[PDB]
């Protein structure tokens, strides 16, 4: 799907994680943006047009999902664990991954 | 050392990063700023087992992640993006001053 | 590709780094390994073909390749610095994840 | 800490998680060997004082605790959520990772 799709469910599955009753919630939301994110993986982004799949600013820019995937599941595991507290925590430091790539490439 | 020693090199660090001419004063820096992260990992701020102080690791884990990015980008030359890098650590150093500090 | 397949790649750009005598033989070779460890990411494994694609062991099997490809990009990198002898090093040092996975799911 | 030091830290928590019999003993005995590698990320061994400190033999050195401490955090992970055997066989799989600096360095 598109990019912007993929950015849609990153964001609104964070809020769906702020909000939630139960790791089960919490779960369900990671797994959809751990899909998502895998999913913007191969997207190249209007900011980044005039370069190549294999130049260095595109490996930083798919690197910065390499980091988003890796986060996530520690997050779901922290929710397969039962701890949604920390879950919730984890989700939210996600936030500063997400900053970082913009302040680049958005 | 003391927490205060820590965020002390974290910040002093920065700013040496911030103001650098060449890749081996950035290098130096991020290397000590890697260090006192590795290191105020196992302090306490003003339970050890608690969401809070799991939280309050984590952190440090995510920063210490965003610190040996920089080190890549420093060690192959690259010293404005590693530059770049380490002014966005910023956002973690922040975001856990809002929760604990 | 086939799982055995990726892993034949790995195994054999793994023994040509092992034995360059230049940086765009290394660095090929690294490119290939990536581009094998991608498509391994989403293979079920014999051991796990027999499990949900959500148990605890396929997300560790999926994990175990984000380790890999982790490596993998970290040794590309520094080897299109210049450094090439550290990328080397840096692809020797990926066997320990090799056989980790082995270990549990191989 | 001393280079020696930290590997005697090392050493001893590893046999400590062995012999475990409850989660608090492992995460315990993972935190000192953490702490063990983030300190001696920095030393110099023996066997490289005749190098560059930005020499690939160093660079090489430093990426072993780098491995280490993220196998570390993993096993960390598991012994967070009591699943107390998986974080003793991580543990183990963490010898690799040792023995790979020795066979070089030691
Ligand atoms: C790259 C490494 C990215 C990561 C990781 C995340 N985002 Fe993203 N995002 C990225 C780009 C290049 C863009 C621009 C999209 C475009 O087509 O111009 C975005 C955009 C967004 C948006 C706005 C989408 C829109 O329709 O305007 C949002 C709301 C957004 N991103 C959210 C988001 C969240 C919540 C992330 C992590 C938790 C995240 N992004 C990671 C690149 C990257
Ligand atoms: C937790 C996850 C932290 C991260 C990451 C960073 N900081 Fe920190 N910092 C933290 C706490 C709990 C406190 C309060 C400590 C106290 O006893 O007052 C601080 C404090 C500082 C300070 C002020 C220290 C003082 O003597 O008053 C500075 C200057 C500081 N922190 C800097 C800093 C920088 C530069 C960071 C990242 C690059 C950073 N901190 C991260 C907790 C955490
Ligand atoms: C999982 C997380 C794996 C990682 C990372 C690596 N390997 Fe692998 N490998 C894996 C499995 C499950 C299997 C069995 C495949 C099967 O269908 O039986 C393998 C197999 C191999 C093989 C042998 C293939 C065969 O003919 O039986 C080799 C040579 C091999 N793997 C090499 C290899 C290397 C060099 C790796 C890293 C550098 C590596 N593997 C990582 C699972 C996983
Ligand atoms: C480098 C990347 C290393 C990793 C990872 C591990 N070890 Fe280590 N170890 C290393 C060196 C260079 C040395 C030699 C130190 C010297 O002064 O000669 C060692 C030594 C040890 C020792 C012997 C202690 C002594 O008194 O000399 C032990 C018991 C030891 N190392 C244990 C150890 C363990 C358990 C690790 C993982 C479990 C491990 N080491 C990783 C370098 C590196
Ligand atoms: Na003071
Ligand atoms: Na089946």
């Amino acid at each position: 799907a598109d990019l912007e799709d993929n950015m849609e469910t990153l964001n609104d599955n964070l809020k769906v994680i702020e909000k939630a009753d139960n790791a089960a919630q919490v779960k369900d939301a990671l797994t959809k943006m751990a899909a998502a994110a895998c999913d913007a993986w191969s997207a190249t982004p209007p900011k980044l047009e005039d370069k190549s799949p294999d130049s260095p600013e595109m490996h930083d820019f798919r690197h910065g999902f390499w980091i988003l995937i890796g986060q996530i599941h520690d997050a779901l595991h922290l929710a397969n664990c039962g701890k949604v507290k920390e879950a919730q925590a984890a989700a939210e430091q996600l936030k500063c991954t997400c900053n970082a790539c913009h302040q680049k490439y958005r």
